[PDB]
C-alpha cells in the first residue's frame, strides 16, 4: 500500500499527543550534534499506510521540520477551540511554508469544551485567514471539529470525527513523487580517468535514471556544460543507474579537470545553479555542541550542500541584529560560487566541520 | 507644593466631564492598548492636583488597571436623578481591587432634586455600596452639588465645589514618596567584574541602597541574602537611578534577571494571586477569540516573563477580547510581589492583557 509521512504541529497543550493516540486507537478499532526528540507511530486506513511523527516541544517541531529523518507529505495542525490560534500555531504554519510542507489539514480540538457554534465558526475563520497569510489555501483546507480526548475515551460521536480526519488524510494528501520518477540527478563524489574509456564520476543516484547514450548537464561551481553518458557501472551486485544506487558514470570527452566533486549530473534543464537564496536555519544550542555565542551580519561559515562545502555570507531579516544558539531564523545567504539547488534542498552550516546549523532553501533569489 | 493624583469615576452621563470643568473653573477664580484620557491640573492653597477623567467605561477600566498615574484618591460622581447605576458599582469594586485608597463622593444634579428625603435616600444607597466593597461608607465625605450650575457661575453651587476641594485637601493624604519606601531594585543585567565580583543592574524602584547594607534576592529561586559592596550610577543608589550593585560572594549563576534586590523582609515571593485583568480588544491588536480555563500565557512582572495557568470566576466560562475580569493566576515559579503590582499578559512577547495583583493567595 502507498506509504505517507504525516505529523502533528501546533501550540503546546492544544492536543497533539492526545490526537496522535486517538488516531491510532480509533483506526485500529475501525479498520484493524543536533538532538532529535520524536514520538513515532504507524497506522493504516483501508488504502494507505501512515508513518506519523509528533514532538514533545516547539524546539523539536522546529528541528523535525528543518532536518528530520522524514519529509512530511502533509501536516495535521491541531488548534484548540478554547484558545484559538496561538503563537506556535502561527510559527508552525510559517515554518511549514518555508520548509515546503505541501499540505496542511486542521483538527480543531477540544470541541467538547465549546457549546457555541458561532465561537467554533469564528476560530475556523481565524485559522483559515492564518493559513492564507502563509500561502496555504485556507478556503479549501479540511477543518475537522473534534475532541481527541473524548475519542481516546471511546465516545462514538467523537471517534466519528477521527474517522473524518483519516478520510481527509486519504483524500487531501497525495502521495509524493517517488525518487525513481523525478528528473535524473547524481551528486558527484569521486572523479577518475580510465585509459581509453574516459572520465568516470561516482555517486549515489538521488533521483531518476541515467542510461548509456543520454545527454547530461554538469551543474554547479563552474558554468554549466553538457556531455553524453557512454557507460554506467553499479557498485554492488541498455546499461543504467537508478535512484538509490551507487554508480560510476562514464562521460564522452569530459576531462578530469572539467568536472569536480560537488557538481551534479542532471537531466539537461532540470536543475539550475545559484549563489543567493532565502533559507530557514536552525542554529545548534551549546548542549548540542554548537556555538556558545550569537553571530551577527558579518558571519562567514561553510555551507554543506550534498557532496561539497562552499563559503558564504549571511543577511538577517529587517530589525534582527544577531542570532543566538538554539534560535531558528530566516537568513539570506550569498555563496562564493554557485551550487545546483531547488527550493526544499537541505544543507548544513559548519565551522571547521563542527556542525553549527541546519538549513532548508526556502526561496531562490534570481 | 505636594502633588496629588486624583480623578473622576462613575456612570456615563452622571457629570464627570462637567465636574472636571467646574473644579478647574471655580478653583481658578477662588485661589497596543488604546489610552483615552482627559488631563487637567488645578491648585488649592496647599496642594497641586493632577486630575484624570476618561470618556467611556472601558477607558476608566484601563486607567485603573494600567494608567500612567496611580490615583491617590477618586471622586465618585453619582447623579441624584439616577442614583447608583451599573458603572457606579463596577468602578467602586475596581477601585478596591486596584487599591484606590480613598473615595470622595460628589452627588451631582442636586439642582434637579427638590426633595431632601430623596437626596438622603441616594446618599444611603451610595454609602451601602461603598461599604459592600470595604470602603468606609458611613464616614465617606459626600458633597451635594451641581457641576452644571457651578460651571454656569451660580454662587450657591460654586460653594459646593469649594466644599469638594476642602475634602480633597483634608481627606486624601499625600502618598508615600518612592524615596521613603523600602529599597527595591528589579534585576536586569548580571555581570562578573573580576577583582570586584558580581554586579546586578537595574533602575532603583523604591528607597536607597548604600555600600555595606544587607539585601535580599527575591523570586524565581529560594530567597538568599548578601551585602552591597559597591554602587555605581550609569556610596548609594536612589529611587529612579540606573545603577550597578556589586554583591559580596554571589556568583553570576546564583542571581538572574526577574529577581529583585530588596530591603530584607520587605517583599515576599508568591506563585498564586487574584488579579484584575483587562484583555485587549481586536482593535487594540489583541486576541480575536475568547479564552477558557485552560489558557497558559506568559505573565510579565517587571523585567521577566513567567508562564502561568488561570482560574476564572464561578459561572464564567470564557473571556472575550475587551473584557475585564477577576482571575486567579498560578505561576510556574515564584515572583516577588505585593498587592498593587502591575503585570502584562503576553503571547509570544506580544501584549494581550494588562493586570494588577489584587490579593496574594
Ligand atoms: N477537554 C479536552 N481536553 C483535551 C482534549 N485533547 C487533549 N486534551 C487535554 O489537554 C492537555 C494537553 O494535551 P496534550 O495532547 O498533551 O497536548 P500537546 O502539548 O499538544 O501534546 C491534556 O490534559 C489533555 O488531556 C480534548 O479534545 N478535550
Ligand atoms: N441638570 C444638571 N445637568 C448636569 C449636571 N452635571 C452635568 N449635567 C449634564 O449631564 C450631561 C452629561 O454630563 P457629562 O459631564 O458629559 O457626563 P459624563 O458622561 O459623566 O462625563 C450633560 O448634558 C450635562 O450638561 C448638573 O449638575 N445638573
Ligand atoms: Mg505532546
Ligand atoms: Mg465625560
Amino acid at each position: 500500500k502507498p506509504h505517507v509521512n504525516v505529523g502533528t504541529i501546533g501550540h503546546v497543550d492544544h492536543g497533539k499527543t492526545t490526537l496522535t493516540a486517538a488516531i491510532t486507537t480509533v483506526l485500529a478499532k475501525t479498520y484493524g550534534g543536533i538532538t532529535i526528540n520524536t514520538s513515532h507511530v504507524e497506522y493504516d486506513t483501508p488504502t494507505r499506510h501512515y508513518a506519523h511523527v509528533d514532538c514533545p516541544g516547539h524546539a523539536d517541531y522546529v528541528k523535525n521540520m528543518i532536518t528530520g529523518a522524514a519529509q512530511m507529505d502533509g501536516a495535521i495542525l491541531v488548534v484548540a477551540a478554547t484558545d484559538g490560534p496561538m503563537p506556535q500555531t502561527r510559527e508552525h504554519i510559517l515554518l511549514g511554508r518555508q520548509v515546503g510542507v505541501p499540505y496542511i489539514i486542521v483538527f480543531l480540538n477540544k470541541c467538547d469544551m465549546v457549546d457555541d457554534e458561532e465561537l467554533l465558526e469564528l476560530v475556523e475563520m481565524e485559522v483559515r485567514e492564518l493559513l492564507s497569510q502563509y500561502d496555504f489555501p485556507g478556503d479549501d483546507t479540511p477543518i475537522i471539529r473534534g475532541s481527541a480526548l473524548k475519542a481516546l475515551e471511546g465516545e462514538a460521536e467523537w471517534e466519528a470525527k477521527i474517522i473524518e480526519l483519516a478520510e481527509a488524510l486519504d483524500s487531501y494528501i497525495p502521495e509524493p513523487e517517488r525518487a525513481i520518477d523525478q528528473p535524473f540527478l547524481l551528486p558527484i563524489e569521486d572523479v577518475f580517468s580510465i585509459s581509453g574509456r574516459g572520465t568516470v564520476v561516482t555517486g549515489r543516484v538521488e533521483r531518476g535514471i541515467v542510461k548509456v547514450g543520454e545527454e547530461v548537464e554538469i551543474v554547479g561551481i563552474k558554468d554549466t556544460t553538457k556531455t553524453t553518458c557512454t557507460g554506467v557501472e553499479m557498485f554492488r551486485k541498455l546499461d543504467e543507474g537508478r535512484a538509490g544506487e551507487n554508480v560510476g558514470v562514464l562521460l564522452r570527452g569530459t576531462k578530469r579537470d572539467e568536472i569536480e566533486r560537488g557538481q551534479v549530473l542532471a537531466k539537461p534543464g532540470s536543475i539550475t545553479p545559484h549563489t543567493t537564496f532565502e533559507s530557514e536555519v536552525y542554529v545548534l544550542s551549546k548542549d548540542e555542541g554548537g556555538r556558545h555565542t550569537p553571530f551577527f551580519k558579518g558571519y562567514r561559515p561553510q555551507f554543506y550542500f550534498r557532496t561539497t562545502d562552499v563559503t558564504g555570507t549571511i543577511e538577517l531579516p529587517e530589525g534582527v541584529e544577531m542570532v543566538m544558539p538554539g534560535d531558528n531564523i530566516k537568513m539570506t545567504v550569498t555563496l562564493i560560487h554557485p551550487i545546483a539547488m531547488d527550493e526544499g534542498l537541505r544543507f548544513a552550516i559548519r565551522e571547521g566541520g563542527r556542525t553549527v546549523g541546519a538549513g532548508v532553501v526556502a526561496k531562490i533569489i534570481a
